[PDB]
């Protein structure tokens, strides 16, 4: 094949192809005449070998992948510039106009809106990276410096870490993305495809589909917000129109939200010295909020009393009552406990 | 039972004054593998017992059931 095809091999082949009266030998005029063209043909063979590699869908270059995805429509992502907010510290009344560029180390950043030092609007102004890339995602507490000197400005720092800086999508990543798109297509019943559209809303992070909730063909959409906290009504609505835009033909769709559950507690306890009711109350409510966040299933009475005694400032407690009972409280689905009444007596 | 024995032993090492029934309940529920407990009794009672001078608490009987 192409590896076999070389200057010497095709030289011998062409010498065999030509039968003629004059003897064939090294250094002959016809020898050199054939040898030059055979070197050219070896170069052509190398080019034809590279034809195979460049024709293949794999190991393509930027332009090759660009053409393939333009045919396919899965356009490559160019990345997003980092965005953040910085604080300007300096002489009061200093006005920094839009378009001013600030440099931290060798990085370059630009200020979007005008900021005035000491003004009632504040000294914080959003700053967007000049170029895309994760290197522009500067963390918090970075001392930005003006590229151009401006009187009245002394120190610039960011109170929040810069975000949004994304690198250019490489060839391989788009390749497996396209492969996954080709293998899997949107389908009516597969809960992954349906919940994909719901998950496109940033407010919700867990989506559940309940088949056969109101008879055949009825799909109940269950969504969970940030740590299973109900999202606003507008979020529910907009998710509803979105999923309806991508819902299949003729379903009945209902969207539900987690329902907070009130919690009322009452106990008699002996407080340790140097500790008041407010301190133990706030510590225990924080601890029980964490427990409610991390609890799966029914409420456990003994876990509640253990986290109450573990609260600092509790020596001896008694008569612990939760919602009028000391038994385990069953939590229904899509319901989260919420502390509403605390009755602590010393 | 062994984990609660170790916990109550270190609590007795760190205790001063009287044994507190509430600290006993808390150190039992905090034990790994404990989900829900009931009718906890120290010497058959839920009242704190005074640890007098030249006296230390000693664990003798452990009764746990599901």
């Amino acid at each position: 094949m192409y590896s076999d095809q070389t200057y010497e091999v095709i030289k011998n082949r062409t010498l065999e192809n030509i039968n003629l009266d004059i003897y064939k030998g090294e250094g002959s005029f016809l020898n050199n005449m054939v040898s030059g063209n055979n070197l050219e043909l070896s170069k052509i063979y190398l080019e034809l070998s590279k034809m195979h590699k460049m024709a293949f869908i794999q190991d393509t270059y930027n332009q090759f992948l660009d053409k393939r995805v333009n045919e396919f429509g899965v356009y490559r992502k160019l990345g997003t510039e980092s965005n953040g907010e910085v604080e300007f510290i300096g002489e009061k009344g200093t006005v920094i106009n839009n378009g001013t560029i600030i440099s931290y180390r060798d990085l370059l950043f630009v200020v979007i809106k005008d900021v005035t030092i000491g003004s009632e609007e504040g000294d914080n102004s959003p700053v967007q990276a000049l170029e895309v890339g994760k290197k522009y995602n500067l963390p918090t507490n970075c001392e930005f410096k003006l590229v151009d000197n401006i009187s009245g400005v002394t120190k610039i720092t960011n109170t929040r870490s810069f975000e949004g800086g994304t690198d250019i999508e490489t060839d391989e990543e788009l390749k497996e993305r396209f492969y996954k798109i080709q293998r899997n297509q949107a389908t009516s019943g597969n809960k992954a495809h349906y919940e994909e559209w719901a998950l496109e809303v940033d407010g919700v992070y867990n989506v559940k589909v309940y088949p056969r909730w109101d008879g055949p063909g009825t799909v109940k959409v269950l969504i969970f917000g940030k740590n299973n906290q109900a999202v606003d009504t507008e979020t529910i609505e907009r998710c509803q129109q979105h999923i309806d835009e991508e819902k299949p033909i003729g379903p009945t769709i209902t969207v539900v939200t987690p329902l907070p559950i009130e919690i009322s507690i009452s106990a008699v306890m002996k407080l340790e010295d140097g500790y008041t009711l407010d301190n133990v109350k706030e510590s225990f409510l924080e601890s029980i909020n964490t427990y409610f966040r991390d609890i799966r299933g029914e409420i456990i009475y003994t876990k509640v009393m253990g986290i109450l005694i573990n609260t600092t400032g509790v020596h001896d407690l008694s008569n612990l009552l939760i919602n009028g009972s000391t038994d385990n409280i069953t939590i229904n689905e899509d319901k989260i406990p919420s502390v509403t009444t605390v009755n602590f007596s010393e």
